[PDB]
């Protein structure tokens, strides 16, 4: 039996549900696109650093980063991505914040495939950037180059996951609009549409919901959503993976 | 003080020359483009098991096997073979036959990469009852293939633990195909016609590699291992003479 924490569960237009739930209820409401952002206290005070400097964490390419490449230049970054994810995630097994997940959900790294991991997640440093930001979404499906990106497979719950550890002075959080690109070019469209323009033309029509998620607390949310991180104003510090569903059983990656 | 063996070194259309040679020796007259082929008498009738059984082997995606994979086919399957590198490369590190050229050359896996990761060092081949060349910039899919540069004088080396009763060996021809598409193209010829019509008249050299020798050779011409009627067992892996030093890879 599992450990409960303080929940507030988001719908697009809807007030917030406030209850006490597991991480696998919440993580399943996602699945069942029940809510649209969960956002639960973990860490209480004074335990948050243990989180971050966790030795599993000791010993970074993401796949998000491997989807911009294209022709050579990818398979030469995947060789980097699946050839460091080795190296490093016999530690990240082992943190809290990754065991989080497998002793909640029985979730296990991703594997292509022999079969070799996905990279299991990632420790993040935002600093100080000037800019409006950067809107996104995360989908494992989304190569920019798309004959020769091999997961073609889209998840449409496909969950982000990242607990706060260091918030920003100015209390930077994450805007979500209920909008979905189909793809990493309708994306890519979007951020030329963005620096040419200032705006996005097709939000100006979508829900959002925004979060300031605070210090201990994890957000899990559909990552497919388009979303975005608020310019801080001081040092942001997060641990994040994503999530899917797969045929046989939840998988973790970064 | 480095170990001394017999070697036989062979060279199209001159006569074989035999002498006794460092492993680093052996190499250098090949990289100096002194000898097409090789084969040293390394271990010793009673040891050729124990390298077999190196604890260091304990743990199957070739660069050869890769260079035939295109497109998103290709991504996926070098994220194996990567990932398969990392896993096992520490191990292979400490087995006498990686040792071996590592110990004479200074080698080290070949990389690639912001962070760089190993390719495979090595691998054991079990041959159980078309000639090719082998260089690390023959990808079949071209555009997609990371690796562009052609090492001329690139080795293959592999050391013989159990031989076929045949006593089945190695031919290679003084012919250097010069890229997968003319290899394939060459392919074609042999299946269509049953020949290759350039071989015919080409310089040859014909290697039967005993158990305990080791066959070191310039792989980048046309070879091929002839039909054995028994199980054949070897350890084999690649070199190149990099702008950073010798590099391993299989
Ligand atoms: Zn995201
Ligand atoms: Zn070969």
């Amino acid at each position: 039996m599992q450990h409960t924490y303080p929940a507030q569960l988001m719908r697009f237009g809807t007030a917030a549900r406030a209850e006490h739930m597991t991480i696998a209820a919440a993580i399943h409401a996602l699945d069942a696109d029940e809510a649209d952002a969960i956002v639960m206290d973990i860490v209480p005070d004074g335990e948050r650093d243990a989180w971050w400097d966790d030795e599993g964490f000791s010993s970074s390419v993401t796949l998000g980063q491997l989807q911009r490449e294209q022709g050579d230049k990818l398979v030469s970054k995947a060789a980097e991505y699946f050839g460091i994810a080795c190296r490093v995630n016999d530690g990240l097994r082992t943190t809290r914040f990754v065991r989080l997940f497998s002793d909640a959900l029985d979730a296990k790294p991703l594997t292509i495939g022999y079969e070799v991991e996905f990279l299991l997640a990632t420790r993040r440093v935002y600093e100080p950037f000037e800019a409006p930001f950067a809107p996104h979404c995360d989908d494992v499906s989304y190569g920019r180059d798309t004959v020769n990106w091999p997961l073609k497979r889209s998840f449409p719950r496909q969950l982000g996951g990242f607990l706060t550890i260091q918030g920003a002075d100015n209390d930077a959080g994450m805007v979500m609009w209920d909008n979905r690109p189909e793809s990493r070019a309708a994306l890519d469209e979007m951020h030329a549409e963005y620096r040419e323009t200032g705006a996005i033309a097709a939000l100006e029509r979508a829900a959002k919901i925004m979060l300031k998620p605070q210090p201990g607390q994890l957000t899990l949310f559909q990552s497919k959503n388009l979303h975005a991180i608020e310019r801080c104003t001081s040092t942001r510090r997060t641990m994040g993976l994503f999530l899917i569903h797969t045929e046989d059983g939840w998988r973790m990656f970064d």
